[PDB]
């Protein structure tokens, strides 16, 4: 929508840091689009990934870590919080010991770090959503 | 790039019939962009796919059909032409008892009609790529 995808924006994290997503699927979950969220070491695409959020809507969620140019250990839940053709708010939540997912308000994932926070430089976002918000928010020390 | 992604024309596929398309990943192969490309019976996204064609760029290609609602036999393919960060040409040539997928001009999968070609209306190519080119032919009987 209003936003481009794939979108990147350089990024910094620490715990309290929130990014904060708000979009649409661009296909019926009949059709399984796709959404990714890579928290990145550096702006390029090919660097390493200390957080992997890839959204299968209507089938899968996983998690995973790109480290050294080798994907880790995968974990895959199937929860599924996302309601078929509507727009979402994601919410991810930097915590002393890990990420925490909310969608539409509700905890739904989380994620222990395996690498810190710090490392990270870029944040993407891509497949098949629209975007309309997306925001880091900076406040703590 | 130029045409809008997702990309949806209104088609109709007879023997002979050729489906070219030309466009880029939007990601390097190791974040795993994909293809896809579904002849559809009706207009409506939600309809039965007579072709479904998915690229895992650098991993995999899936097809199979999507009949009254429910996914058939998948067929699985580890044939990758497709190169890393380039610009591929994708044409698909309807015969008399297959779909011929010809990638950067060299034969690459096909797939079995399951359902007549006469029954797709609708053609729609989307997830990770930019579209330059589009085209359905026209000119046999």
């Amino acid at each position: 929508s209003l936003l481009p995808v794939p979108y990147t924006e350089a990024a910094s994290l620490s715990t309290g840091s929130t990014v904060t997503i708000k979009g649409r699927p661009l296909a019926c979950f009949l059709n399984e689009p796709y959404l990714q969220v890579d928290f990145h070491t550096e702006m390029k695409e090919e660097s390493d990934i200390v957080f992997h959020f890839q959204v299968c809507f209507g089938r899968r969620v996983v998690m995973n870590s790109r480290e050294y140019g080798a994907w880790k250990q995968q974990v895959e839940s199937k929860n599924m919080p996302f309601q078929d053709g509507q727009e979402f708010e994601l919410s991810i939540s930097v915590l002393p010991d890990k990420y925490q997912v909310m969608v539409n308000g509700q905890s739904s994932y989380t994620f222990d770090h395996r690498i810190k926070p710090e490392a990270v430089k870029m944040v993407q976002v891509w497949r098949d959503i629209s975007l309309t918000k997306f925001n880091v928010s900076y406040l703590k020390r």
